[PDB]
């Protein structure tokens, strides 16, 4: 679920999902179009594609379980949708962590009209 993803993001990065990743660039927090602005935005692009891979799942609301084995996120077994959603979220959270070094506040609340053109998953 969105709230669990948000908790995972905070755990990984020390930033609050809202507002740090809820309106960032072209793909974080609402997705759509455009060339992703930076590596963090590319995490969101891929995450959006990942959810797009699951047309008959409900990633915003369906809850999954995960644990930590040392630092590492381990998605625990639920329904197939839950497992797949968890893997999407885990990847995005890791990606955000890997790209924290280039995160830029100037991309928070990024205006939609600067995001143009379809980029295929
Ligand atoms: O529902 C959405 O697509 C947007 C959304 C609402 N609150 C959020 C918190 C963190 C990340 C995305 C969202």
């Amino acid at each position: 679920s969105l709230l669990e993803f948000g908790k995972m993001i905070l755990e990984e990065t020390g930033k609050l999902a809202i507002p740090s990743y809820s309106s960032y660039g072209c793909y974080c927090g609402w997705g759509g179009k455009g060339t992703p602005k930076d590596a963090t935005d590319r995490c969101c692009f891929v995450h959006d594609c990942c959810y797009g891979n699951l047309p008959d799942c409900n990633p915003k609301s369906d809850r999954y379980k995960y644990k930590r084995v040392n630092g590492a996120i381990v998605c625990e077994k639920g329904t197939s949708c839950e497992n797949r959603i968890c893997e999407c979220d885990k990847a995005a959270a890791i990606c955000f962590r890997q790209n924290l070094n280039t995160y830029s506040k100037k991309y928070m609340l990024y205006p939609d009209f600067l995001c143009k053109g379809e980029l295929k998953c």
